[PDB]
């Protein structure tokens, strides 16, 4: 029995990033031990502590001493605050790695999230193999690697372009659908994104949470060796599992058991996927007059109370909405067991914000999508899902930023009924089979994990 090498993980801010990073680590146990070296700007939340403490013993956590970000503009985007958090935590990261190295442990790799490339300098100075973990699409990774060239060939704001932007190996995308932090090139968020994208070549490999069956074009382009381009390791789809391992007995799953097969539309924009009052009313009015069964996770709009103290969103729904939907739809406040809903046989569609974790969970369970992108790279994901793979439908937004009921109803109807919705469903089942094929004991993604593991163990 050999001593397990140690691996340090530097995540970018967000539970959405801890989830796929923990799944990645869990699939390399017990060959290594891990430490989540978590930059902080304040007391770690109870959600972070609870999630990280629930992991296997071989994955430890160190919350780095909090840094001060009050000097940043109050309008600073999240990419800027995330980059500032890492840079200012590097001394603490050095002290953490020193505690392990001083005890005799071999530190075999430093895994940094997509906006934590400034920690790569520490790894290079200490003879530690730097790797980047990319929790988004291969399409978005290609955009990152191409951003330098795009920045030097385009002077105007991207949303002003008439022709769609062409990324090597990707479907074209109009500038207005490019990731949020490139929509204002004067903002620090764009400069930070440019900064990180030029540093991906400093890593010995990029680990991307996707697979070739889902993004053939981008993956095959990325795998093609080129000078100045890092090696890429598709290891997706890395997602959490259902609750059938503890002991369809949750309340909302009992309702799904009664409904017909593949007949329910699941609505969930995820935490932070808040709608305006006007936008939520448009969605509620369509569901109220529809004959479509739905399961809707509702959150208080950004513009009385419940048992714990949070505002009760289902009392903010329009007049007698719960009367018009009593037997056909089910409303849930704040949270729902998403993976258990997507795995349920009664679930036929998923209205999602196109966060990549949620998309991968839907693909793995063969549930076609209504793509309602909100922020980050979600609009790029929507284009790839709907115009590329054709496994979902996208409602068009109006000039005032509101998606009207006529569009919500159009895509719902076309997806759950209509012939195009059947083709979409058929295509999504093909991706479902392809997803479980790359994660098998001898799967394409399981092999990529092996390559990474052996590299970490080499020398
Ligand atoms: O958790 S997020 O808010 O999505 O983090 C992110 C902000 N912008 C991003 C662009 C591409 C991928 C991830 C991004
Ligand atoms: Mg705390
Ligand atoms: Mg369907
Ligand atoms: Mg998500
Ligand atoms: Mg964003």
């Amino acid at each position: 029995t050999a001593p397990p090498p140690h691996v340090i993980i530097v995540p970018s801010a967000g539970m959405g990033h801890l989830i796929p990073l923990a799944e990645f680590a869990k699939r390399l146990l017990p060959r290594f031990t891990f430490t989540f070296a978590v930059p902080t700007s304040g007391p770690p939340s109870s959600s972070q502590r609870d999630f990280l403490s629930s992991l296997p013993a071989s994955i430890d956590t160190s919350f780095l001493p909090e840094v001060d970000l009050s000097d940043a503009p109050s309008d600073a985007q999240i990419e800027t605050l995330m980059s500032l958090m890492v840079v200012r935590s590097l001394p603490s990261l050095r002290d953490l790695i020193a505690s392990y190295s001083a005890s005799g442990r071999r530190v075999a790799a430093l895994v940094v999230d997509l906006f934590a490339t400034d920690a790569i300098d520490v790894a290079l100075e200490l003879g530690i193999r730097p790797f980047i973990f990319f929790p988004s699409t291969a399409m978005t990774l290609s955009f990152f690697l191409h951003l330098e060239k795009l920045d030097e060939t385009v002077s105007c704001e991207f949303a002003e372009l008439s022709d769609p932007v062409q990324i090597p190996g990707c479907i074209p995308v109009h500038g207005k659908d490019l990731i949020d932090p490139v929509q204002d090139r004067k903002n620090d968020a764009y400069k930070w994104l440019l900064h990180h994208s030029k540093r991906y070549k400093l890593a010995e490999g990029v680990i991307v949470n996707s697979f070739e069956g889902l993004e053939g074009g981008p993956i095959r382009e990325l795998l093609h060796p080129e000078p100045g381009k890092p090696r890429v390791y598709p290891v997706g789809p890395l997602i959490q599992a259902g609750s059938c391992e503890k002991g369809a007995r949750p309340e909302c799953l009992k309702w799904l058991d009664q409904q017909p097969r593949g007949s329910v539309l699941f609505v969930n924009f995820g935490s932070g996927g808040v709608l305006s009052t006007e936008q939520q009313n448009e969605l509620a009015g369509v569901l109220a007059h529809s004959q479509q069964r739905f399961l809707w996770v509702v959150r208080p709009p950004n513009d009385y109370f419940s048992v714990d103290g949070e505002i009760d969103p289902l009392k903010l729904l329009p007049e007698g909405f719960l009367e018009q939907t009593a037997g056909r739809g089910l409303v849930l406040p704040m949270w729902a067991p998403q993976i258990d809903v997507l795995s349920h046989e009664s679930t036929g569609g998923f209205l999602t914000h196109c966060g990549w974790n949620s998309t991968l969970e839907s693909v793995f369970h063969g549930v076609p999508l209504i793509t309602w992108p909100l922020y980050a790279e979600q609009k790029m994901n929507a284009v790839m899902l709907t115009e590329g793979l054709r496994v979902g439908l996208r409602p068009s937004v109006g000039k005032d930023g509101i998606i009207r009921g006529a569009e919500i109803a159009r895509v719902i109807g076309e997806l759950m009924e209509g012939e195009e919705g059947k083709r979409i469903r058929s295509k999504m089942q093909e991706l479902k089979r392809a997803a479980s094929a790359v994660l098998s004991k001898d799967g394409s993604s399981t092999r990529a994990l092996e390559e990474v593991a052996k590299i970490w163990e080499s020398k």
